[PDB]
DNA sequence: CTAAGTCACAGTGACCTG
DNA sequence: TCAGGTCACTGTGACTTA
């Protein structure tokens, strides 16, 4: 009930079942809406305030890991 | 056939002293004063489908391959 | 030819509507 | 309150001009 469970940025509220920022909220929104994300490395990127935009594959992976649901 | 020295995509021509696709050419141009951060460990596999994801490793490779500002 | 500009296009997220 | 939209901002790269 404070920080984003996905990128650890200031979370706005409870979105999709986890406390998240508007960024991760919108991201999951679109991801479940319809999109192929490609990880530029080893499917183990560090998702945070300044890396979430870089890897969409690991960001989505994390969205699910932390509990977000459709 | 020529391939982009940075991302292996079909190169458009010889840009900045190296063979590059239009993407890496414009990117390099834009970069030269952007400071980037790799999402992983600075060893990304930069190709057509991932060059947009890591900008740090893209610019790294731009210099590595000999692109001159 | 390449350098350099151009601009439609697509993702992001802060804000808005329901 | 949150889901789902929205749209200005921005980076991209294919194409145009010099
Ligand atoms: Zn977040
Ligand atoms: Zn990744
Ligand atoms: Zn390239
Ligand atoms: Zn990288």
């Amino acid at each position: 009930t404070r920080y984003c469970a996905v990128c650890n940025d200031y979370a706005s509220g409870y979105h999709y079942g986890v406390w998240s920022c508007e960024g991760c909220k919108a991201f999951f929104k679109r991801s479940i809406q319809g999109h192929d994300y490609m990880c530029p490395a080893t499917n183990q990127c560090t998702i945070d305030k300044n890396r979430r935009k870089s890897c969409q594959a690991c960001r989505l992976r994390k969205c699910y890991e932390v509990g977000m649901m459709k």
